[PDB]
DNA sequence: CAGACCATCGAAGCAATCCAGCACGCGAAAGGACTG
DNA sequence: CAGTCCTTTC
DNA sequence: AAAGGACTG
RNA sequence: AUUUUUGUGCCCAUCGUUGGCACGCGUGCUGGAUUGCUUCGAUGGUCUGC
């Protein structure tokens, strides 16, 4: 039974200044109230001390002093009134406190980073004390009343609802059966420690009715006892549970300072209100408990981090390090393994080693006064030989250090190899696990949820009481706005009165609001309705449109039943002088396991994300048999989004712009422009077949180097930046795609505004950006605009490319049954090791964003279901085949004719054929692909790792033109085209390899199929 | 062979953005009182 | 009693 | 322990 | 309790054919990166008599 939630983000129209103001009023006075609570639960916090949580002890890893020093020592702004502890003394502070000095988790969480200029630690003891102080309260009652909080959950780790957290504390009557419940749960246990309700029906009770009048009575039937009987009339494991809940049940509840505490509430609060008194602590407790939870489960990862931590490897560290404190260096900083190329240093040395033994033999004959000319042959050698090292593993990586490789081989004798690569990782994890900060405790901007159950009392008016309103009074009955019944407290005289202002927002009129009054589509509209919608004004057509649609399916009884049900949440947040009612809604989903589909999809970032549906027990005349499991292909195809221009039908995620043969006024200005600051490249990016986004994005670029090279004239650059990125037809803002180069062209526009400001602010105080807001007022606000519409962008391509996913999933759940959406996980990508260009690159991944989007909307479908995978291997995998006996993992290759192959094919194909020890597991597969390449079409390496790039295409020309066939598969590490067994593609064109007779699919789809059965197994058990 | 020019590549500082994780909120069901 | 609200407990 | 996942429209 | 004018937005060389289409919101921190300026250091090369 699983629920999540949806949310609606309707439009708080003013009903009327006075009802405003009132709402405005009791909302002041909820946010007023909550830092109160808030104090007031960081106080109760740090009463905590052992004999409150020696209690249940009930607690995941956490450590009985981790606990502690969490409730009684947090990090929290240095503008608030704990201050007054610092990092150094916080152990013998631990130690005045609890009679202990601290253990490895509590030592742990106190040696924690943070930023010591914005957040400061907090002795969170002193304000326990101030509490007993300033309320003047005994210790001794107050120390019984918090440890009776404790015992009730109101403080502590997992803390209680905020609402039964204030009806206990703060309540007027009781059960009072703490003692009675106690007694009927030991005879309960008696009789045990149907038959069970037999057993309990004997607490001198009839029937459920009076232990529910004698037990426990105003409240929910106690665990499966009222209901359990009832079951019964109209598992022996559940006495530990029993017997572990009588720790409750035994105080009575008896507060000896609650009074107290409700009086000073009061004082600070308005009079108690449970509703109130229940927002404000609902809104102050969740930064407290949140970041309390938050920070436990960070120390536990820290003690485990560290554990991870060699620390054998240390005098490597220092020995490395010295490299600081050295000649080849000269300000330090911390050495990362991608410095040396984290593993290939191995052979860098074992080269260097072979350079030494040479030199070495050499200088031991040749005994003239020869050494100082070989000496220095020797050290320009390896010179040149680590900066062809660094060259090389420059190009997968960041360019190792030429100095810090140059002072490790110096220190060739004081560490081995493994040794430096020991040391310079032990550098790198010490320092990354400590400058992990820990989570401070910042104050909620609150809420307030108002709902009909347990909230603020509030409720949507309804639709069927909408028509008793509406017709009531003289009215349409079909209003385009939804009215909500607030309690709002009028702070003037402080006495509740339920108001009512109006939201307007569309969706949820189409989708769970408007009357049924006689997934969807769209209804054909009148004449009239017609009419309105293309005499409303410019900004409202769309609305007009929406609103119109819905009314014809209301006329023409297109328009689903929506079973009211009235379980609708409604949260007010008070920005400034505006609301915004949210409207969240229950979802529940009754998650189901015998999947029937396997829906995987690959999540490319330039490669139209694909989608692959799998059955689950299939029976028909393809079902390949996995390793135990009969699995057929339904389909496969690529997620492309529709956006329908007058008559095309554009790929939002793919369309990439007009081609330029219609933009060449645009063109034409921007050479114009681009001519009066010195033009080889523009002319290579203007051609009439480049697209419109590749071309603002490389003039984009373009203008970032021209303003680079013009520094002091970057201010004759913003008419130009404008007219290119926000004013003309053709726009960064007023035209682009959700493809990813249309993000990258956002990001340039981005860099190419930061530049211009840089360049427009340099003459030495930062340029901070208040100042370049007012240098340039208008680009500052193109700046925003870009961000904006950027943010909206991505907003827009995760929730589309999300649809389209469920939409399919969807598909298959109608036609086959309960789908499974298997996605990569895809995570730890844009590293310290990577190149800048690779992290930026990845950066529009938006993998994780879209695997979260359709996590969420899975929630709400039953049937659907989603796992997140493992990516490894997934677009190499030969689908069906590997692991169904054993591994394939074959390559990707690139068809092409002969004419059209580049110097970067042949130079790679070199590279495969290349003998050479690499520590990339899919080296031997594109190894292998590069022989079974040359063995289809015999081309005897030898004689094919020849120059003459063109003699290179004239012989795959030659050989091909001998065959019938127009195009050659070759293996490629970015290509398409994957070799499968199976018929994958739907457009797989039959091909034979060195005698196998592959499928020709597309790299996407088996790397969706992949992905569809990265864990088959688990998925479907044999049962 | 001394010297300067480009260029890219690291490191750090400073000021910004950004995708993402992750903790929390978006309570239920009951009885009594009340009202119609 | 239907529906409301206000409370306590799960 | 990375690699893999991505492959610069 | 009636405001009849809006939830957020996304796509397009013709911004409408009723254009086409999608959507969980908020707070707060944290992690990893990126962007821009500068400083420093390496790396590669053209150039002037040598």
């Amino acid at each position: 039974a699983s629920e999540t939630r949806k949310a609606y983000t309707t439009k708080m129209i003013p009903r009327s200044h006075d009802r405003m103001k009132l709402l405005g009023n009791f909302m002041d006075y909820l946010m007023d109230g909550t830092p109160i609570f808030f104090e007031l639960w960081n106080q109760f916090g740090g009463g905590i001390d052992r004999d409150i949580i020696s209690g249940t002890a009930n607690k995941d890893k956490i450590s009985d002093d981790l606990l502690l020093a969490v409730n009684w020592f947090k990090v929290m702004p240095i503008n608030s009134k704990p201050q007054g502890v610092s990092p150094s003394n916080l152990a013998n502070l631990f130690q005045q406190y609890s009679g202990s000095e601290p253990d490895i988790q509590a030592q742990e969480y106190f040696a924690s980073n943070f930023d010591t200029e914005k957040h400061q630690w907090k002795d969170m003891r002193v304000e326990y004390e101030r509490l007993l102080a300033e309320l003047q309260l005994s210790r001794s009652d107050m120390h019984h009343d918090l440890k009776l909080m404790y015992k009730e959950k109101c403080i502590g780790l997992s803390l209680s609802t905020a609402h039964y957290i204030t009806s206990v504390m703060f309540g007027t009557g009781a059960k009072n059966n703490r003692q009675t419940k106690h007694q009927f749960y030991s005879k309960v246990i008696q009789l045990l420690e149907l038959a069970s309700i037999i057993l309990k029906a004997g607490d001198c009770d009839s029937y459920r009715k009076l232990r529910i009048r004698c037990s426990r009575k105003g409240a929910t039937p106690s665990i499966l006892k009222i209901v359990q009987d009832y079951e019964l009339g109209t598992v022996p494991s559940l006495i530990a549970n029993l017997k572990e809940k009588l720790g409750r049940f035994e105080y009575e509840c008896e507060w000896k300072c609650m009074e107290k505490i409700k009086a000073f509430l009061a004082s600070k609060v308005g009079p108690y209100y449970l509703g109130s008194y229940s927002a404000m602590l609902e809104n102050a407790l969740s930064p407290i408990k949140g970041m309390t939870t938050k920070n436990c489960k960070f120390v536990l990862k820290q003690i485990d981090a560290k554990n991870d931590i060699k620390y054998e490897n240390e005098p490597f560290g220092k020995i490395v390090e010295g490299f600081f404190d050295s000649p080849y260096f000269e300000v330090k900083w911390v050495l990362h393994p991608h410095h040396i190329g984290e593993s290939n240093i191995k052979t860098l040395w074992e080269d260097l080693n072979a350079i030494h033994s040479k030199y070495e033999e050499d200088i031991a004959s040749l005994s003239e006064d020869k050494k100082e000319k070989r000496i220095k042959v020797y050290q320009g050698d390896v010179c040149q030989t680590i900066n062809t090292y660094c060259e090389e593993v420059g190009k997968e990586a960041k360019t190792p250090l030429v100095q810090l490789l140059r002072y490790l081989y110096s220190r060739k004798d004081d560490i081995a190899v493994d040794k430096i690569i020991d040391g310079i990782t032990f550098l790198s994890k010490k320092h990354k696990v400590e400058k992990q900060k820990i989570n401070p405790v910042i104050q909620k901007y609150p809420s307030f949820n108002f709902g009909n159950n347990s909230k603020l009392l509030g409720k949507i008016i309804s639709p069927k009481d909408k028509l008793k309103h509406n017709l009531k009074c003289n009215r349409n009955q079909v209003d385009n706005y939804i009215w909500i019944e607030i309690k709002v407290l009028n702070t003037k005289t402080m006495r509740w009165e339920k108001h009512h202002y109006a939201l307007s927002s569309t969706r949820f009129l189409e989708e769970v609001y408007y009357p049924a009054t006689s997934y969807e589509g769209k209804p054909a509209l009148s004449a009239e309705q017609i009419e309105q919608i293309r005499s409303a004004p410019v900004g409202l057509r769309k609305v007009k449109k929406r609103q119109m649609r819905l009314e014809a399916a209301r006329q023409q009884n297109l328009l689903p039943r929506y079973t009211w049900g009235k379980d609708f949440n409604i949260n007010i947040c008070k920005r400034g002088n505006n609301f915004e009612v949210t409207l969240a809604t229950k979802v529940k989903k009754k998650k189901e396991k015998n999947y029937k589909v396997v829906l995987g999809y690959d999540a490319n970032i330039v490669r139209k994300n694909t989608y692959a549906a799998i059955e689950a027990h299939a029976n028909g005349d393809g079902v390949i048999d996995y390793n135990d499991l009969p699995v057929k292909p339904i389909e496969s195809g690529f997620v492309t989004v529709e956006s329908q221009v007058r008559d095309k039908s554009y790929d939002q995620l793919s369309y990439n712009g007009v081609k330029l043969l219609y933009c060449k006024p645009h063109v034409e200005s921007r050479r114009s422009f681009l001519e009066k600051y010195n033009m080889k490249d523009f002319e290579a990016i203007a051609d009439d077949e480049t697209s419109l986004y590749y071309f603002n994005m490389k003039y984009c670029k373009l203008l970032q180097s021209s303003i680079r090279n013009h520094s002091s004239q970057a201010k004759e650059y913003r008419e130009e930046i404008f007219e290119l990125l926000r004013d003309g037809k053709l726009s960064v803002l007023k035209l682009s795609s959700l493809s990813n180069l249309s993000f990258v062209m956002f990001k340039v526009a981005k860099s190419l505004i930061g530049t211009y400001f840089g360049h427009l602010l340099k003459k030495a105080p930062p340029i901070t950006d208040e100042d370049k807001q007012k240098a340039d007022p208008e680009m500052f606000a193109l700046r925003l605009a870009l961000e904006e519409k950027r943010l909206n962008k991505v907003k827009s391509k995760k929730e589309v490319i999300a649809n389209k996913i469920v939409a399919k999933a969807l598909e298959l759940r109608d036609k086959y049954g309960p789908v499974l959406i298997k996605g990569e996980n895809i995570s730890d990508t844009t590293k310290k090791g990577k190149k800048s260009s690779t992290n930026s690159f990845l950066m529009d991944w938006l993998a994780r964003g879209v695997a979260n989007k359709v996590k969420e909307m899975v929630m709400m479908h039953q049937g659907l279901e989603f796992v997140e995978v493992n990516p490894n291997f997934t677009s190499h995998q030969d689908p069906f085949v590997h692991k169904n006996p054993e591994n394939t993992f074959r390559a990707r290759y690139s068809r092409c004719t002969p004419s059209e192959l580049t110097e970067k094919n042949r130079k790679e194909i070199l590279s495969f054929l290349s003998d050479k020890p690499s520590k990339r597991p899919t080296n031997a597969y594109y190894n292998e692909g590069a022989m079974a390449f040359l063995a289809t079409y015999g081309l005897k390496k030898n004689d094919v790792l020849g120059v003459s790039l063109e003699k290179f295409k004239q012989i795959m020309a030659n050989i091909l033109h001998q065959r019938s066939e127009d195009q050659l598969l070759f293996p490629s590490r970015g290509g398409m085209f994957y070799l499968a067994t199976y018929k994958l593609d739907a457009d797989a064109t039959s091909v034979n390899w060195n005698g196998k007779q592959f499928w020709v699919c597309n790299a996407d789809l088996v790397a969706a199929y992949n992905v569809g059965l990265v864990d088959i197994q688990k998925d479907f058990k044999k049962k």
